This record gives C-alpha cells, sequence and structure tokens, in this order.
C-alpha cells in the first residue's frame, strides 16, 4: 500500500523475452491459422460471433509499438487467439487442433521463461 513496497521482479528483459517467444510462435509449423487476422469477409460469421479478434501479426504490431503495459497483458492477447479459435473451430478440425497445439506450446515457453 502507500509507502509499503513489495519487492517486484526485474522486468527489464520482458520485452525482449516476449518478442523471442512470439517469434517461436510465428515460426511454428502450426502457426498458419493465426499469422494474420481472420479475413472477416472470407469467413462467414466470424465478425458477429468473435467479439475481440486477435492474431500474431496484431500482437507483433502492439509489441513493437509499446502497446503492452506489462507481460500479463501480452499473455492475455496470446491466450485470446486460442480462446477465439476454440470458440469457432471444432477440436479435431485442422485449425482447432492447431489452436490446442499452439496453446500448449505457448504455455510451456511462458512457464519456462518467466516462472523461475
Ligand atoms: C484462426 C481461424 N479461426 C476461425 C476461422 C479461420 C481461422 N484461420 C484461417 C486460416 C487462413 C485464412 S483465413 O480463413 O482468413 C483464417
Amino acid at each position: 500500500s502507500m509507502s509499503v513496497k513489495k519487492p517486484k521482479r526485474d522486468d527489464s528483459k520482458d520485452l525482449a523475452l516476449c518478442s523471442m517467444i512470439l517469434t517461436e510462435m510465428e515460426t511454428h509449423e502450426d502457426a498458419w491459422p493465426f499469422l494474420l487476422p481472420v479475413n472477416l469477409k472470407l469467413v462467414p460469421g466470424y465478425k458477429k460471433v468473435i467479439k475481440k479478434p486477435m492474431d500474431f501479426s496484431t500482437i507483433r504490431e502492439k509489441l513493437s509499438s509499446g502497446q503492452y503495459p506489462n507481460l500479463e497483458t501480452f499473455a492475455l492477447d496470446v491466450r485470446l487467439v486460442f480462446d477465439n479459435c476454440e470458440t469457432f473451430n471444432e477440436d479435431d478440425s485442422d485449425i482447432g487442433r492447431a489452436g490446442h497445439n499452439m496453446r500448449k506450446y505457448f504455455e510451456k515457453k511462458w512457464t519456462d521463461t518467466f516462472k523461475v
């Protein structure tokens, strides 16, 4: 609280590390459904159903332009990609399974990088 400071983790490397993680995501062979925004005029229903679209290129743009206040907000957007995917795609569809794979891939890198 006021004048009662918690020790807080060193965050100086967070931008670099998130960029590294995002690069690994981008180059994953199953990244293809998520590299660019869902084409709202190619994919019937997407605009109405998915309230907050997100994709890797948008995350990359926000990361490169200082639009994430902290690593938690970065993780929010990454997870949003896979949450959207799970909302819209069947689990065993190519895109659906890609989403599950990419989520697992992200969460391990996340834990390995930041959680001691
Ligand atoms: C992640 C996702 N969620 C719902 C529908 C489709 C997709 N991926 C598509 C893959 C390439 C072209 S696209 O059709 O615009 C987007």
